[PDB]
DNA sequence: CCGACAGCGCATCAGC
DNA sequence: GCTGATGCGG
DNA sequence: GTCGG
């Protein structure tokens, strides 16, 4: 974090950008500079310096200098102080209000957490939950919890099928000493890119959870995604752990490797990832990896027995997940 | 300049 | 009821 | 907002 405030003002940039202004390139332009400027291991002195990263144009590297010479950013301290703007941004932090809600909302007048409250008869169920839990999911989930957790989720599939195999992904697979949620990918031989020979392979494993109170609320619910809420469970007296956001993704067996890596992220990691592929005449999603005729159409899935096969595919050399987090 | 910018599952809605 | 488009996940 | 062709 050598460069934590330039980063920040970056991400601060891109969070305007999207949810304000709704300009989705203008937020991926930021927190691609933003994370290029991550990994730089140098102190930037300059936005000329800046400027020689991939990423960094001369409108970044000017606010860059502006940064560097003055701490702040104007853009960003007017930003601030416009109240529709701050409004804007705070309401999209509920899960399940995006852009286009949180503006929609903020016309009527709803705009605070209080404001949220006595109007939950305006929320869906999915932005109703993420009001419930606004302060718990602002939290970050230290490892060993997450370690508690993984426990729990592969001893309870193990009850429901022994053949059933989930692998925690996401921040997690990634090494992270905290995440901001579980992500669960999940497998079982009767569900390939072939056939489906079983029914509710997802259901019956959200319902185990839920059984023994790990799954605690659901956000969204269908045969091959669930996203959720969970909690672990805590011992007498001992104070009640925050509830945590759970997704599980049940990709076909024979596809796995493509959904592990799709899953373990990061979601900038992807982008960057499938954007190379498409150079290389390739296209990746969480299924296959397949080729791009002349026409541009997608071809038939190659082969994949491993991630490193993908990673191959478009001429990259393998990266281990803890150095993938972008 | 100008087009490209990753991919897709679930919830909800308009139009039929 | 359906399909297609959009918002959201994020 | 940044980039390649
Ligand atoms: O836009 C997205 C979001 C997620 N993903 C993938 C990669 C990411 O690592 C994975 C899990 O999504 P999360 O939103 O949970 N992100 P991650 O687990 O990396 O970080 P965090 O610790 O915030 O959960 O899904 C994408 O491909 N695109
Ligand atoms: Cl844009
Ligand atoms: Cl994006
Ligand atoms: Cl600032
Ligand atoms: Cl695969
Ligand atoms: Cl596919
Ligand atoms: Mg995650
Ligand atoms: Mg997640
Ligand atoms: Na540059
Ligand atoms: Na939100």
């Amino acid at each position: 974090t050598l460069n934590g405030g330039i980063t920040d003002m970056l991400t601060e940039l891109a969070n305007f950008e999207k949810n304000v202004s709704q300009a989705i390139h203008k937020y991926n332009a930021y927190r691609k500079a933003a994370s290029v400027i991550a990994k730089y291991p140098h102190k930037i002195k300059s936005g000329a310096e800046a400027k020689k990263l991939p990423g960094v144009g001369t409108k970044i590297a000017e606010k860059i200098d502006e940064f560097l010479a003055t701490g702040k950013l104007r853009k960003l301290e007017k930003i601030r102080q416009d109240d529709t703007s701050s409004s804007i941004n705070f309401l999209t932090r509920v899960s399940g209000i995006g852009p286009s809600a949180a503006r929609k909302f903020v016309d009527e007048g709803i705009k605070t957490l209080e404001d949220l409250r006595k109007n939950e008869d305006k929320l869906n169920h999915h932005q109703r939950i993420g009001l419930k839990y606004f302060g718990d999911f602002e939290k970050r989930i230290p490892r060993e919890e997450m370690l508690q957790m993984q426990d729990i989720v592969l001893n309870e599939v193990k009850k429901v099928d022994s053949e059933y195999i989930a692998t925690v992904c996401g921040s997690f697979r990634r090494g992270a000493e905290s995440s901001g949620d579980m992500d669960v990918l999940l497998t079982h031989p009767s569900f390939t890119s072939e056939s489906t020979k079983q029914p509710k392979l997802l259901h019956q494993v959200v319902e185990q959870l839920q059984k023994v109170h790990f799954i605690t609320d659901t956000l969204s619910k269908g045969e091959t995604k669930f996203m959720g809420v969970c909690q672990l469970p805590s011992k007498n007296d001992e104070k009640e752990y925050p509830h945590r956001r759970i997704d599980i993704r049940l990709i076909p067996k024979d596809q796995y490797y493509c959904g592990v890596l799709y899953f373990t992220g990061s979601d900038i990691f992807n982008k960057n990832m499938r954007a190379h592929a498409l150079e290389k005449g390739f296209t990746i999603n969480e299924y296959t990896i397949r080729p791009l005729g002349v026409t541009g159409v997608a071809g038939e899935p190659l082969p994949v027995d491993s991630e490193k096969d993908i990673f191959d595919y478009i001429q990259w050399k393998y990266r281990e997940p803890k150095d993938r987090s972008e």
